[PDB]
């Protein structure tokens, strides 16, 4: 999980991890608040030892992200990218219903 | 902690990791009877959350292999090299003291 790029604009975030050495069924990635947790384990056994990796990276989001509408994915080069827009991205006039 | 090259021959053993993910000092070689045992662990904080990897690799030696003479080295470009000779390498004929 190595944390190639931090983004962090107006309109998104974005954060980028280098999980090529998990597969995705050994990778979590969990949310607390605006805690986020990345996680891989990778645990094999032989005759001849074993094999073993692990990863935990975590990080404080910002306070405007959206958390709602986070999206991770990984590619097909074993990347992993986990983006959101911003909460004050929409700069129009937007009116507000006044209920009675 | 990748393992490259596992070599096996009469005249030496030899197995090559990937270690570049960790400093030196994040890295641990262990013997226990013919089981080598290699480590790596990093720890970091920050602020921002935090930042943790691992990796155990584990493999029993032939029996062939001459402990007493394995060697550990990490080269510049983070390629770790355990190597020893075989126990019965040296095939001159050798004459032994008899004492009585």
């Amino acid at each position: 999980g190595s944390l190639n790029e931090v983004e962090n604009t107006a309109q998104k975030f974005c954060v980028k991890l280098d999980v090529a050495a998990f597969k995705p069924e050994e990778l979590k990635v969990n949310l607390e608040g605006h805690v986020l947790t990345i996680e891989g384990h990778h645990e094999v056994k032989t005759e001849h030892g074993f094999s073993k990796r692990s990863f935990t990276r975590q990080f404080t989001l910002p306070k405007d992200v959206d958390l709602a509408h986070i999206h991770t994915v990984i590619n097909k080069e074993g990347q992993m990218t986990i983006d959101a827009p911003k909460t004050g991205s929409n700069t129009t006039v937007r009116a507000l219903p006044i209920h009675t």
